[PDB]
């Protein structure tokens, strides 16, 4: 494989490297795998992936944020290194079964910092809805803020969801890995070198039932004609909260010129006590803006961490 930039392979952190600096814990019947930066514990940031990606995301944000408060990052149930779900599904409220008997195991503060990409934001965000005492400040971007009724730059979406949903997504992702192949690279500005791709693709390299959560993912999107009617349930309970919690400061990272961006800029600056900031990316905006992220990150927890 082609090798790219000097400067990244410099710095560049591989699968190998990321995963040992990893903590590993039983949960349910299964086990995570996750990053902790222990130090600080006073207060707890903990950052969500979402599809096609896994801890190692946020691999290069991170250390930005560290030297303030504790930094916690699972790789979801079925992705990266964590183990399995035990029966196999791979629902949004499945991840959530998962990630809140972590929680229970980490020794968190009252007051929690949630950091959210994708369908990662979605799991913080119907965190927040059913634990509003438990929320200090939420970071969220490229994000599932709302139902999907109209998005101007994807008139097809419901076509194309209705492909994925079909048994030929079934074919694209389980024998084709189209979510780590295709869409991934696709949406990231720069080239990722072969051990950052590799690192994406390890968990999902074999063909098959293992790549489910990647499937699953998109099969759960909240579009109001047709979505699942408890996702939708659960978009239209955490928008509405989000919309008055006036008391909660949030961050919105966007994306130029993005993925998501475009379509949820707008329902973001719905929600009261925002502050808004935007970086070069397309989807997975971390690959192409990493510092410039973890330097906003790091300021609007300090400032939340003086206000409080
Ligand atoms: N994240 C996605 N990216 C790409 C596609 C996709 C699907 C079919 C296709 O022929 C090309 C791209 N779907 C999602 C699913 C999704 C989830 C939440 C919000 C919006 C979208
Ligand atoms: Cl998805
Ligand atoms: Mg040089
Ligand atoms: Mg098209």
């Amino acid at each position: 494989s082609k090798v790219y930039d000097p400067e990244q392979r410099k710095r560049m952190i591989t699968g190998p490297q990321w995963w040992a600096r990893c903590k590993q814990m039983n949960v349910l019947d299964s086990f995570i795998n996750y990053y902790d930066s222990e130090k600080h514990a006073e207060n707890a940031v903990i950052f969500l992936h979402g599809n096609a990606t896994s801890s190692y995301l946020w691999r290069h944000v991170v250390p930005h944020i560290e030297p303030v408060a504790r930094c916690i990052i699972p790789d979801l149930i079925g992705m990266g290194k964590s183990g399995k779900s035990g029966n196999g599904s791979y629902r949004l409220l499945d991840h959530y079964k998962y990630l809140t008997a972590w929680f229970e195991l980490l020794n968190l503060p009252k007051k929690i910092i949630f950091v959210g990409h994708a369908w990662g934001a979605a799991l913080a965000f119907h965190y927040a809805y059913e634990h509003q005492d438990r929320i200090k400040a939420i970071v969220h971007m490229e994000s599932v803020v709302d139902v999907i009724e109209s998005w101007d730059e994807w008139p097809d979406i419901e076509e194309d969801i209705a492909l994925i949903k079909s048994e030929e997504g079934e074919k694209m992702v389980l024998e084709n890995n189209f979510f780590v192949e295709t869409v991934l690279p696709s949406k990231i500005m720069r080239k990722l070198e072969p051990e950052e791709f590799a690192a994406y693709l390890e968990p999902f390299k074999e063909k098959g039932e293992v790549r489910r959560p990647t499937l699953s993912w998109p099969r759960e999107i909240p579009l109001v004609k047709g979505g699942k009617p408890d996702v939708v349930q659960i978009v239209r309970n955490y928008n509405a909260y989000l919309r008055a919690s006036d008391d909660l400061p949030k961050l919105f990272i966007e994306s130029d010129p993005g993925f998501f961006s475009n379509a949820i800029v707008e329902g973001a600056k719905k929600f009261p006590n925002t502050e808004f900031v935007k970086v070069k990316g397309l989807h997975f905006l971390q690959e192409d803006a990493p510092d410039e992220m973890g330097k906003y990150i790091k300021s609007f927890v300090e400032r939340v961490l003086k206000n409080e």
